[PDB]
């Protein structure tokens, strides 16, 4: 029932486009949209974000996050490991690669997710969300190495699977953070779960 | 260590512009950024609200009500959790049982409300509140939901087991060309882990 009739170009930078829409709605009424694009993409998808477990013998299972400072957000957030797909990535290895790039960790591949989308009355910007089990007891996991690439600055945080969601509520009341809407939304269903 | 040093503005349309980010590294130096923001953030916590809404009814297992758009950044239908921009002065949880009664036709109690959590931050400021709500769907109230849409808005209503929702979801994708939001994704994914 609705498409895409054109897409004007409003203005394009280095990393991102705003295109002005033109579709039809259901009624048959022509209307407009303000849409942004990435100008990176090639791909399944933009970028892959990973779902990163940490298993450890004898200890709570954690889910592994990052924390950096985001321009757009004026601050830091707290947020799965991510990046875009390199061109000719699979998404299975780009959760590899940027998992240990922002982690130090080295992972295995459990699942992976279609594309999803990041926030779709804004942007185009697709994901697939990469779940990876990290055996912490394996000696390459002992001291892990994070390679930031030029200009990132990653703090790792390593926060109980099973109390995530507190743990998250408490970083916000005391460190004053943002936590990503995925994260987040892991964490609420862990605790709605049964 | 990192901020904000100046945000020049490149492009403003109605509802988003694109901005210059000139900010500072932790290693001293001054790097720049391309930041998208909404035109229509005031006072609010965020800029919308995004609804998980529980549906609960005696001898049935619970549902998660989503709903189903054409989104036109995508050029193509999505499946979100209900979901809309907080109206100036209105509360997140006012919002979000407005946002919900105008798109599925449910009257819900709240649950819970989270803090402003991010939508994409490498990419946009924009933040939501995610707002967990019961639907008591023994009510008479809750019992023939029809849509209150606002104009240009056309929004089909899909009530998924909590118990099966991500296999629900992998065969709603298997059917048809459409996509589902990262947050009811991650959501789906953590209720099969948990
Ligand atoms: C009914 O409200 C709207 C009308 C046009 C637009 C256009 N571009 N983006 C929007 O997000 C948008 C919108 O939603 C905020
Ligand atoms: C380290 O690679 C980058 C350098 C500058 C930028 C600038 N604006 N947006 C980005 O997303 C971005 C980026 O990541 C794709
Ligand atoms: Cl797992
Ligand atoms: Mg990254
Ligand atoms: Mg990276
Ligand atoms: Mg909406
Ligand atoms: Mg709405």
């Amino acid at each position: 029932k609705q498409y895409i009739i054109s897409e004007e170009l409003i203005s394009e930078g280095k990393w991102v486009k705003l295109e002005k829409t033109t579709y039809m709605d259901p009624t048959g009424k022509t209307r407009t949209w303000e849409s942004v694009k990435r100008t990176t993409r090639k791909q399944t998808a933009d970028g892959v974000a990973v779902i990163p477990v940490l298993q450890r013998t004898l200890h709570y299972e954690c889910i592994v996050l990052v924390k950096q400072f985001r321009p757009p957000m004026g601050g830091y957030c707290i947020e799965f490991p991510a990046g875009l797909i390199d061109d000719g990535e699979t998404p299975e290895a780009a959760a590899l690669r940027e998992l240990e790039e922002e982690t130090g960790y080295k992972g295995d591949i459990a699942e992976c997710s279609p594309a999803v989308c990041m926030d779709p009355g804004l942007s185009n910007c697709t994901i697939h969300i990469v779940t990876v089990t990290i055996n912490g007891d394996d000696a390459e996991n002992a001291r892990p190495k994070p390679k930031p690439g030029d200009g990132e600055f990653v703090e790792v945080i390593s926060l109980p699977k099973n109390d995530l969601l507190q743990r998250l509520d408490a970083l916000v009341a005391e460190e004053h953070l943002t936590v990503d809407a995925r994260v987040y939304s892991y964490a609420l269903a862990l605790k709605h779960a049964n």
